[PDB]
């Protein structure tokens, strides 16, 4: 549960910025995962968010979020998100990373993130306790 609760900030924390972005959601999803292979995290988690229309520095901000919470969490410094990302790229899904592209290097939209978590940590907080 340790391991699912984190799983389920992550797409929270997807879903909640695409929200204040003006994106359309629906309500994300946490399972478990069946595989025995080691190298794979044992819960999964699926957002629901309409990236179609949305402005490039937008789309990076939702793909940005799910790894961003931790980070947010564990008190990493802004300026420092973009090495931290960087470091973590292996185990950062495909998806997140072709949202995101190479703006994990501004560092004034992980600003912009924190202060969206400053401000949303709480819908985050609750959205995830009800997946
Ligand atoms: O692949 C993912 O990061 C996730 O399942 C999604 O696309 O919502
Ligand atoms: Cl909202
Ligand atoms: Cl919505």
């Amino acid at each position: 549960m340790d391991e699912r609760f984190n799983a389920a900030l992550h797409e929270s924390a997807h879903t909640v910025i695409a929200q204040v972005l003006g994106f359309n959601t629906a309500t994300p999803i946490i399972y478990e995962n069946s595989s025995t292979n080691p190298d794979e995290k044992h819960w999964l988690g699926k957002a629901f968010i309409d990236t179609t229309n949305g402005n490039v520095e937008d789309i990076a901000l939702v793909g940005l979020a799910g790894e961003a919470i931790q980070y947010y969490i564990e008190g990493v410094d802004v300026g420092d998100c973009p090495f931290i990302w960087e470091c973590n790229l292996e185990d950062i899904s495909l998806s997140d990373q072709e949202l995101v592209k190479d703006l994990y290097n501004d560092v004034e939209l992980w600003e912009k993130l924190y202060t969206l978590f400053e401000q949303h940590h709480d819908s985050i907080l609750d959205l995830a306790n009800s997946i």
